Protein backbone atom coordinates (compact mmCIF):
# COMPACT_ATOMS: atom_id res chain seq x y z
CA UNK A 1 0.00 0.00 0.00
CA UNK A 2 1.39 3.42 -1.34
CA UNK A 3 0.66 7.16 -0.06
CA UNK A 4 1.95 9.92 -2.20
CA UNK A 5 1.53 13.08 -0.49
CA UNK A 6 0.31 16.20 -3.47
CA UNK A 7 2.47 18.52 -1.31
CA UNK A 8 5.32 16.63 -2.80
CA UNK A 9 4.34 16.69 -6.46
CA UNK A 10 2.56 13.18 -6.24
CA UNK A 11 -1.06 13.26 -7.07
CA UNK A 12 -1.68 10.30 -9.69
CA UNK A 13 -5.02 10.72 -11.55
CA UNK A 14 -5.17 6.99 -11.97
CA UNK A 15 -4.79 6.21 -8.07
CA UNK A 16 -7.31 6.56 -5.08
CA UNK A 17 -7.38 10.84 -4.63
CA UNK A 18 -8.08 12.14 -0.76
CA UNK A 19 -7.32 15.59 0.29
CA UNK A 20 -3.39 15.78 0.11
CA UNK A 21 -2.99 12.28 -0.68
CA UNK A 22 -3.04 9.66 -3.73
CA UNK A 23 -2.94 6.28 -2.38
CA UNK A 24 -3.52 2.94 -4.30
CA UNK A 25 -5.52 1.76 -1.76
CA UNK A 26 -9.14 3.40 -0.39
CA UNK A 27 -9.32 2.95 3.14
CA UNK A 28 -12.07 4.23 5.26
CA UNK A 29 -11.04 6.30 7.93
CA UNK A 30 -14.38 7.16 9.49
CA UNK A 31 -13.80 3.84 11.77
CA UNK A 32 -10.64 4.45 13.68
CA UNK A 33 -10.64 5.74 17.38
CA UNK A 34 -6.66 5.53 17.78
CA UNK A 35 -3.81 5.78 14.94
CA UNK A 36 0.22 5.59 15.64
CA UNK A 37 2.94 7.04 14.54
CA UNK A 38 6.54 6.51 14.88
CA UNK A 39 5.12 4.04 17.32
CA UNK A 40 3.11 6.82 19.58
CA UNK A 41 -0.29 5.83 19.91
CA UNK A 42 -2.72 8.86 19.41
CA UNK A 43 -6.43 9.15 20.05
CA UNK A 44 -9.14 10.44 17.14
CA UNK A 45 -11.22 13.47 18.36
CA UNK A 46 -15.24 12.89 18.43
CA UNK A 47 -17.78 14.78 17.17
CA UNK A 48 -15.04 17.75 15.44
CA UNK A 49 -13.20 16.81 12.02
CA UNK A 50 -11.09 19.10 9.87
CA UNK A 51 -12.01 20.40 6.31
CA UNK A 52 -9.02 19.78 4.15
CA UNK A 53 -8.52 20.19 0.69
CA UNK A 54 -5.79 19.83 -1.61
CA UNK A 55 -5.70 20.99 -5.59
CA UNK A 56 -3.87 19.68 -8.35
CA UNK A 57 -3.86 19.64 -12.15
CA UNK A 58 -6.65 21.83 -11.75
CA UNK A 59 -8.97 19.78 -9.64
CA UNK A 60 -10.35 20.88 -6.14
CA UNK A 61 -10.23 17.31 -3.88
CA UNK A 62 -12.08 18.38 -0.58
CA UNK A 63 -14.04 16.54 2.48
CA UNK A 64 -14.23 16.80 5.98
CA UNK A 65 -11.77 14.16 7.92
CA UNK A 66 -11.34 12.51 11.51
CA UNK A 67 -8.27 14.29 13.33
CA UNK A 68 -6.38 12.92 16.14
CA UNK A 69 -4.61 14.57 18.84
CA UNK A 70 -1.11 14.64 19.23
CA UNK A 71 1.48 16.90 21.37
CA UNK A 72 4.64 15.89 18.88
CA UNK A 73 4.83 17.94 15.61
CA UNK A 74 4.51 15.89 13.00
CA UNK A 75 5.07 16.38 9.15
CA UNK A 76 3.76 16.00 6.05
CA UNK A 77 4.69 12.11 4.90
CA UNK A 78 4.89 11.22 8.19
CA UNK A 79 2.95 7.21 7.84
CA UNK A 80 0.12 7.13 9.98
CA UNK A 81 -0.66 3.23 11.19
CA UNK A 82 -3.37 1.19 12.31
CA UNK A 83 -2.67 -0.65 15.56
CA UNK A 84 -1.96 -4.01 13.80
CA UNK A 85 0.85 -1.82 12.07
CA UNK A 86 -0.71 -1.70 8.51
CA UNK A 87 0.45 2.01 7.04
CA UNK A 88 -3.45 3.42 6.55
CA UNK A 89 -2.43 7.13 5.66
CA UNK A 90 0.15 10.13 5.60
CA UNK A 91 0.24 12.95 7.76
CA UNK A 92 -1.24 15.65 5.96
CA UNK A 93 -3.08 18.90 7.78
CA UNK A 94 -2.50 20.00 10.89
CA UNK A 95 -4.30 22.70 13.39
CA UNK A 96 -2.60 23.37 16.23
CA UNK A 97 -2.38 19.73 17.77
CA UNK A 98 -5.15 18.29 15.85
CA UNK A 99 -3.70 16.65 12.74
CA UNK A 100 -6.02 15.40 9.54
CA UNK A 101 -6.68 11.72 8.75
CA UNK A 102 -6.90 11.69 5.04
CA UNK A 103 -9.06 8.66 3.51
CA UNK A 104 -12.44 8.16 2.60
CA UNK A 105 -13.72 10.41 5.72
CA UNK A 106 -17.47 12.10 5.85
CA UNK A 107 -18.85 14.86 3.38
CA UNK A 108 -16.45 16.17 0.47
CA UNK A 109 -16.58 18.22 -2.26
CA UNK A 110 -14.78 17.49 -5.73
CA UNK A 111 -14.21 20.13 -8.48
CA UNK A 112 -13.29 20.82 -11.52
CA UNK A 113 -11.64 24.68 -10.61
CA UNK A 114 -10.98 25.52 -14.74
CA UNK A 115 -13.33 28.65 -14.79
CA UNK A 116 -14.03 29.21 -10.93
CA UNK A 117 -12.60 30.02 -7.74
CA UNK A 118 -13.08 28.62 -4.24
CA UNK A 119 -12.23 30.52 -0.73
CA UNK A 120 -12.45 29.18 2.50
CA UNK A 121 -13.97 30.83 5.56
CA UNK A 122 -14.12 30.30 9.48
CA UNK A 123 -17.59 30.53 10.06
CA UNK A 124 -18.18 32.66 13.61
CA UNK A 125 -20.65 30.59 15.52
CA UNK A 126 -23.67 32.70 15.40
CA UNK A 127 -23.45 34.30 11.93
CA UNK A 128 -25.40 33.80 8.81
CA UNK A 129 -23.83 33.99 5.39
CA UNK A 130 -25.50 35.17 2.27
CA UNK A 131 -23.08 34.48 -0.99
CA UNK A 132 -19.61 35.44 -0.63
CA UNK A 133 -20.18 37.02 2.95
CA UNK A 134 -20.75 36.44 6.41
CA UNK A 135 -22.01 38.61 9.62
CA UNK A 136 -25.24 39.11 11.69
CA UNK A 137 -28.31 38.15 11.03
CA UNK A 138 -29.83 40.96 10.38
CA UNK A 139 -27.05 42.37 8.16
CA UNK A 140 -27.29 39.58 5.89
CA UNK A 141 -31.34 39.49 5.65
CA UNK A 142 -30.59 43.17 4.19
CA UNK A 143 -28.56 41.94 1.92
CA UNK A 144 -30.51 38.93 0.73
CA UNK A 145 -33.21 41.58 0.46
CA UNK A 146 -31.56 43.74 -1.80
CA UNK A 147 -29.93 40.50 -3.75
CA UNK A 148 -33.40 39.01 -4.24
CA UNK A 149 -34.66 40.80 -7.58
CA UNK A 150 -31.68 39.77 -9.38
CA UNK A 151 -32.10 36.80 -11.81
CA UNK A 152 -29.47 33.53 -11.23
CA UNK A 153 -26.23 33.73 -13.28
CA UNK A 154 -23.69 30.89 -13.61
CA UNK A 155 -21.68 30.15 -11.31
CA UNK A 156 -18.08 31.32 -10.47
CA UNK A 157 -16.82 31.30 -7.16
CA UNK A 158 -17.36 28.75 -4.54
CA UNK A 159 -17.31 29.92 -0.93
CA UNK A 160 -16.93 26.73 1.87
CA UNK A 161 -17.99 28.12 5.68
CA UNK A 162 -16.47 25.76 8.08
CA UNK A 163 -18.78 26.51 11.53
CA UNK A 164 -18.42 24.70 15.05
CA UNK A 165 -21.61 23.56 14.85
CA UNK A 166 -22.59 23.48 11.15
CA UNK A 167 -20.54 23.80 7.48
CA UNK A 168 -21.98 24.96 4.41
CA UNK A 169 -20.53 25.51 0.73
CA UNK A 170 -22.31 28.59 -1.33
CA UNK A 171 -21.58 29.81 -4.37
CA UNK A 172 -22.67 33.14 -6.63
CA UNK A 173 -22.48 34.66 -10.06
CA UNK A 174 -20.12 37.37 -10.93
CA UNK A 175 -22.89 39.64 -9.49
CA UNK A 176 -22.90 38.29 -6.21
CA UNK A 177 -26.16 36.52 -6.20
CA UNK A 178 -26.02 33.53 -4.49
CA UNK A 179 -26.98 30.47 -6.96
CA UNK A 180 -26.79 27.43 -4.65
CA UNK A 181 -26.11 26.17 -0.65
CA UNK A 182 -25.33 22.91 0.47
CA UNK A 183 -25.18 22.72 4.25
CA UNK A 184 -23.54 19.47 6.47
CA UNK A 185 -24.43 19.17 9.57
CA UNK A 186 -21.15 18.20 11.47
CA UNK A 187 -18.48 20.65 13.17
CA UNK A 188 -15.22 21.43 12.27
CA UNK A 189 -11.55 23.44 11.86
CA UNK A 190 -9.83 24.30 8.95
CA UNK A 191 -5.81 23.50 8.61
CA UNK A 192 -3.74 26.16 9.69
CA UNK A 193 -0.87 26.85 7.23
CA UNK B 1 -46.71 28.38 15.29
CA UNK B 2 -48.10 28.12 11.54
CA UNK B 3 -47.21 25.84 9.37
CA UNK B 4 -48.22 26.26 5.48
CA UNK B 5 -47.85 23.47 3.02
CA UNK B 6 -46.30 24.38 -0.15
CA UNK B 7 -48.51 21.71 -2.33
CA UNK B 8 -51.60 23.97 -1.60
CA UNK B 9 -49.77 27.27 -2.67
CA UNK B 10 -48.79 27.79 1.17
CA UNK B 11 -45.04 28.90 0.25
CA UNK B 12 -44.15 32.44 1.95
CA UNK B 13 -40.57 33.87 0.88
CA UNK B 14 -41.01 35.87 4.02
CA UNK B 15 -40.96 32.32 6.01
CA UNK B 16 -38.84 29.99 7.16
CA UNK B 17 -39.03 27.48 4.42
CA UNK B 18 -38.46 23.69 4.76
CA UNK B 19 -39.03 21.05 2.16
CA UNK B 20 -42.58 21.01 1.58
CA UNK B 21 -43.14 23.95 4.39
CA UNK B 22 -43.11 27.41 5.22
CA UNK B 23 -43.85 28.20 8.80
CA UNK B 24 -43.47 30.91 11.37
CA UNK B 25 -40.49 28.76 13.49
CA UNK B 26 -37.73 26.88 12.61
CA UNK B 27 -37.69 23.53 14.49
CA UNK B 28 -34.53 21.88 14.91
CA UNK B 29 -36.19 18.34 14.84
CA UNK B 30 -32.76 16.03 14.43
CA UNK B 31 -33.75 16.23 18.53
CA UNK B 32 -36.90 14.14 18.32
CA UNK B 33 -37.28 10.01 18.84
CA UNK B 34 -40.91 10.00 19.62
CA UNK B 35 -43.97 12.44 17.58
CA UNK B 36 -47.41 12.46 17.71
CA UNK B 37 -50.47 12.59 15.33
CA UNK B 38 -54.17 12.46 15.85
CA UNK B 39 -53.28 11.45 19.52
CA UNK B 40 -50.82 8.23 17.89
CA UNK B 41 -47.22 8.20 18.74
CA UNK B 42 -44.81 6.83 16.32
CA UNK B 43 -41.13 6.47 16.55
CA UNK B 44 -38.22 8.02 14.61
CA UNK B 45 -36.12 5.30 12.53
CA UNK B 46 -32.59 5.42 13.43
CA UNK B 47 -29.61 6.15 11.25
CA UNK B 48 -31.81 6.25 7.87
CA UNK B 49 -33.59 9.51 6.25
CA UNK B 50 -35.43 11.22 3.51
CA UNK B 51 -34.42 12.96 1.06
CA UNK B 52 -37.33 15.17 0.40
CA UNK B 53 -37.73 18.70 -2.03
CA UNK B 54 -39.99 21.24 -2.61
CA UNK B 55 -39.80 23.46 -5.95
CA UNK B 56 -41.92 26.82 -5.94
CA UNK B 57 -41.08 30.12 -7.44
CA UNK B 58 -38.11 28.54 -9.51
CA UNK B 59 -36.78 28.20 -5.81
CA UNK B 60 -35.18 24.44 -4.86
CA UNK B 61 -35.78 23.50 -1.39
CA UNK B 62 -34.36 19.91 -0.72
CA UNK B 63 -33.03 18.02 2.46
CA UNK B 64 -32.46 15.06 4.30
CA UNK B 65 -35.52 14.79 6.88
CA UNK B 66 -35.80 12.06 9.87
CA UNK B 67 -38.67 9.88 9.46
CA UNK B 68 -40.97 8.08 11.76
CA UNK B 69 -43.10 4.44 11.24
CA UNK B 70 -46.68 4.74 10.71
CA UNK B 71 -48.89 2.02 9.73
CA UNK B 72 -51.85 3.98 8.84
CA UNK B 73 -52.12 6.16 6.24
CA UNK B 74 -51.67 9.74 6.76
CA UNK B 75 -52.43 12.81 4.27
CA UNK B 76 -50.41 16.44 3.46
CA UNK B 77 -51.16 18.98 6.15
CA UNK B 78 -51.71 16.40 8.86
CA UNK B 79 -50.12 17.98 12.13
CA UNK B 80 -47.43 16.69 13.78
CA UNK B 81 -46.72 17.09 17.20
CA UNK B 82 -43.93 16.96 19.76
CA UNK B 83 -45.06 14.96 23.17
CA UNK B 84 -45.71 17.80 25.26
CA UNK B 85 -48.86 18.98 22.94
CA UNK B 86 -46.98 21.57 20.94
CA UNK B 87 -47.00 21.19 16.61
CA UNK B 88 -43.61 20.75 15.81
CA UNK B 89 -44.57 20.30 11.60
CA UNK B 90 -46.93 18.64 9.30
CA UNK B 91 -47.09 15.62 7.17
CA UNK B 92 -45.30 16.08 4.03
CA UNK B 93 -44.21 13.14 2.20
CA UNK B 94 -43.82 9.25 2.78
CA UNK B 95 -42.26 6.39 1.34
CA UNK B 96 -43.79 3.33 2.40
CA UNK B 97 -45.00 3.39 6.05
CA UNK B 98 -41.96 5.94 5.98
CA UNK B 99 -43.02 9.58 6.76
CA UNK B 100 -41.04 12.90 6.42
CA UNK B 101 -40.39 15.28 9.83
CA UNK B 102 -39.77 18.36 7.68
CA UNK B 103 -37.72 21.07 9.32
CA UNK B 104 -34.30 21.98 10.30
CA UNK B 105 -33.01 18.62 9.50
CA UNK B 106 -29.42 16.83 8.34
CA UNK B 107 -27.42 17.96 4.53
CA UNK B 108 -29.21 20.05 2.52
CA UNK B 109 -29.34 21.83 -0.94
CA UNK B 110 -31.05 24.86 -1.97
CA UNK B 111 -30.56 26.08 -5.38
CA UNK B 112 -31.90 28.93 -7.57
CA UNK B 113 -33.98 26.62 -10.81
CA UNK B 114 -34.22 29.46 -13.12
CA UNK B 115 -31.60 28.13 -16.41
CA UNK B 116 -30.93 24.54 -14.26
CA UNK B 117 -32.70 21.37 -13.80
CA UNK B 118 -32.61 18.67 -11.20
CA UNK B 119 -33.73 15.59 -11.58
CA UNK B 120 -33.91 12.62 -8.21
CA UNK B 121 -32.62 9.34 -8.54
CA UNK B 122 -32.03 5.61 -6.40
CA UNK B 123 -28.82 5.09 -5.92
CA UNK B 124 -27.95 1.24 -6.67
CA UNK B 125 -26.26 -0.10 -3.29
CA UNK B 126 -22.29 -0.86 -4.78
CA UNK B 127 -23.27 1.41 -8.39
CA UNK B 128 -20.88 4.29 -9.15
CA UNK B 129 -22.17 7.17 -10.48
CA UNK B 130 -20.58 9.81 -13.35
CA UNK B 131 -22.45 12.73 -14.51
CA UNK B 132 -25.90 12.13 -15.71
CA UNK B 133 -25.68 8.53 -15.02
CA UNK B 134 -24.86 5.24 -12.18
CA UNK B 135 -23.59 1.80 -13.22
CA UNK B 136 -21.31 -0.70 -12.86
CA UNK B 137 -17.77 0.34 -11.55
CA UNK B 138 -16.08 -0.58 -14.78
CA UNK B 139 -19.19 0.73 -17.10
CA UNK B 140 -18.80 4.19 -15.65
CA UNK B 141 -14.89 4.27 -15.08
CA UNK B 142 -14.63 3.93 -18.73
CA UNK B 143 -17.19 6.64 -19.09
CA UNK B 144 -15.25 8.78 -16.93
CA UNK B 145 -12.05 8.21 -19.38
CA UNK B 146 -13.51 9.47 -22.18
CA UNK B 147 -15.10 12.64 -20.30
CA UNK B 148 -11.82 13.22 -18.38
CA UNK B 149 -10.05 15.07 -21.89
CA UNK B 150 -13.05 17.81 -22.13
CA UNK B 151 -12.57 21.21 -20.59
CA UNK B 152 -15.28 22.01 -17.98
CA UNK B 153 -18.48 24.47 -19.14
CA UNK B 154 -20.92 25.95 -16.72
CA UNK B 155 -23.24 23.76 -14.95
CA UNK B 156 -27.03 23.35 -16.67
CA UNK B 157 -28.08 20.21 -14.84
CA UNK B 158 -28.00 19.04 -11.11
CA UNK B 159 -28.40 15.35 -10.22
CA UNK B 160 -29.30 14.08 -6.65
CA UNK B 161 -28.35 10.37 -6.13
CA UNK B 162 -29.92 8.75 -2.67
CA UNK B 163 -28.55 5.18 -1.16
CA UNK B 164 -28.81 2.79 0.89
CA UNK B 165 -25.32 4.32 2.59
CA UNK B 166 -24.06 7.00 1.20
CA UNK B 167 -26.29 10.64 -0.73
CA UNK B 168 -24.35 12.40 -3.04
CA UNK B 169 -25.06 15.28 -6.22
CA UNK B 170 -23.63 16.15 -9.33
CA UNK B 171 -23.70 18.80 -11.61
CA UNK B 172 -22.95 18.47 -15.40
CA UNK B 173 -22.52 20.88 -18.66
CA UNK B 174 -24.23 20.42 -21.67
CA UNK B 175 -21.62 17.94 -23.20
CA UNK B 176 -22.30 15.08 -19.95
CA UNK B 177 -19.29 16.32 -18.50
CA UNK B 178 -18.90 16.33 -14.18
CA UNK B 179 -18.37 19.45 -12.80
CA UNK B 180 -18.82 19.11 -9.27
CA UNK B 181 -19.56 16.82 -6.66
CA UNK B 182 -20.87 16.33 -3.20
CA UNK B 183 -21.13 13.30 -1.09
CA UNK B 184 -23.40 13.07 2.26
CA UNK B 185 -22.66 10.23 4.73
CA UNK B 186 -25.61 9.16 5.24
CA UNK B 187 -28.27 6.61 3.94
CA UNK B 188 -32.11 7.66 2.74
CA UNK B 189 -35.30 6.91 0.96
CA UNK B 190 -37.07 8.95 -1.68
CA UNK B 191 -40.60 9.49 -1.71
CA UNK B 192 -43.29 8.04 -3.56
CA UNK B 193 -45.50 10.18 -5.12
N1 LIG C 1 -11.78 0.26 -7.13
C1 LIG C 1 -12.90 0.64 -6.49
N2 LIG C 1 -12.82 1.68 -5.63
C2 LIG C 1 -13.93 2.08 -5.00
N3 LIG C 1 -15.17 1.60 -5.10
C3 LIG C 1 -15.22 0.57 -5.96
C4 LIG C 1 -14.16 0.03 -6.67
N4 LIG C 1 -14.58 -1.02 -7.46
C5 LIG C 1 -15.87 -1.10 -7.22
N5 LIG C 1 -16.32 -0.17 -6.32
C6 LIG C 1 -17.71 0.08 -5.95
O1 LIG C 1 -18.11 1.31 -6.54
C7 LIG C 1 -18.88 2.10 -5.61
C8 LIG C 1 -18.69 3.56 -5.94
O2 LIG C 1 -17.79 4.22 -5.03
P1 LIG C 1 -17.32 5.70 -5.38
O3 LIG C 1 -15.91 5.73 -5.83
O4 LIG C 1 -18.38 6.32 -6.21
O5 LIG C 1 -17.47 6.56 -4.01
C9 LIG C 1 -17.38 5.86 -2.76
C10 LIG C 1 -18.62 6.07 -1.89
F1 LIG C 1 -19.03 7.43 -1.86
C11 LIG C 1 -18.14 5.49 -0.57
C12 LIG C 1 -18.61 4.07 -0.36
O6 LIG C 1 -19.06 3.51 -1.61
P2 LIG C 1 -19.23 1.91 -1.72
O7 LIG C 1 -20.47 1.54 -0.99
O8 LIG C 1 -17.94 1.26 -1.39
O9 LIG C 1 -19.52 1.68 -3.31
C13 LIG C 1 -18.41 1.65 -4.23
C14 LIG C 1 -17.96 0.21 -4.44
F2 LIG C 1 -18.99 -0.66 -4.06
C15 LIG C 1 -16.60 5.65 -0.61
C16 LIG C 1 -16.31 6.47 -1.86
N6 LIG C 1 -14.93 6.33 -2.37
C17 LIG C 1 -14.33 5.19 -2.86
N7 LIG C 1 -13.14 5.42 -3.39
C18 LIG C 1 -12.95 6.78 -3.24
C19 LIG C 1 -11.86 7.65 -3.66
O10 LIG C 1 -10.83 7.32 -4.27
N8 LIG C 1 -12.11 8.99 -3.31
C20 LIG C 1 -13.24 9.42 -2.66
N9 LIG C 1 -14.23 8.66 -2.28
C21 LIG C 1 -14.05 7.36 -2.60
N1 LIG D 1 -34.67 34.26 12.74
C1 LIG D 1 -33.59 33.47 12.77
N2 LIG D 1 -33.68 32.24 12.22
C2 LIG D 1 -32.59 31.46 12.21
N3 LIG D 1 -31.37 31.71 12.68
C3 LIG D 1 -31.31 32.94 13.22
C4 LIG D 1 -32.34 33.86 13.31
N4 LIG D 1 -31.91 35.02 13.92
C5 LIG D 1 -30.65 34.78 14.19
N5 LIG D 1 -30.22 33.54 13.79
C6 LIG D 1 -28.85 33.04 13.83
O1 LIG D 1 -28.36 33.00 12.50
C7 LIG D 1 -27.63 31.78 12.26
C8 LIG D 1 -27.73 31.43 10.80
O2 LIG D 1 -28.66 30.35 10.55
P1 LIG D 1 -29.04 30.02 9.05
O3 LIG D 1 -30.42 30.46 8.72
O4 LIG D 1 -27.90 30.43 8.20
O5 LIG D 1 -28.95 28.40 8.90
C9 LIG D 1 -29.16 27.60 10.08
C10 LIG D 1 -27.97 26.69 10.36
F1 LIG D 1 -27.51 26.03 9.20
C11 LIG D 1 -28.56 25.79 11.44
C12 LIG D 1 -28.16 26.23 12.84
O6 LIG D 1 -27.66 27.58 12.80
P2 LIG D 1 -27.54 28.38 14.19
O7 LIG D 1 -26.37 27.85 14.93
O8 LIG D 1 -28.88 28.44 14.84
O9 LIG D 1 -27.16 29.89 13.70
C13 LIG D 1 -28.20 30.77 13.24
C14 LIG D 1 -28.69 31.63 14.40
F2 LIG D 1 -27.73 31.64 15.42
C15 LIG D 1 -30.09 25.82 11.18
C16 LIG D 1 -30.25 26.58 9.87
N6 LIG D 1 -31.60 27.15 9.68
C17 LIG D 1 -32.22 28.13 10.43
N7 LIG D 1 -33.36 28.55 9.90
C18 LIG D 1 -33.50 27.80 8.74
C19 LIG D 1 -34.52 27.83 7.71
O10 LIG D 1 -35.52 28.57 7.66
N8 LIG D 1 -34.23 26.90 6.69
C20 LIG D 1 -33.14 26.09 6.67
N9 LIG D 1 -32.21 26.05 7.59
C21 LIG D 1 -32.42 26.93 8.59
Amino acid sequence: AMFYAHAFGGYDENLHAFPGISSTVANDVRKYSVVSVYNKKYNIVKNKYMWCNSQVNKRYIGALLPMFECNEYLQIGDPIHDLEGNQISIVTYRHKNYYALSGIGYESLDLCLEGVGIHHHVLETGNAVYGKVQHEYSTIKEKAKEMNALKPGPIIDYHVWIGDCVCQVTTVDVHGKEIMRMRFKRGAVLPIP
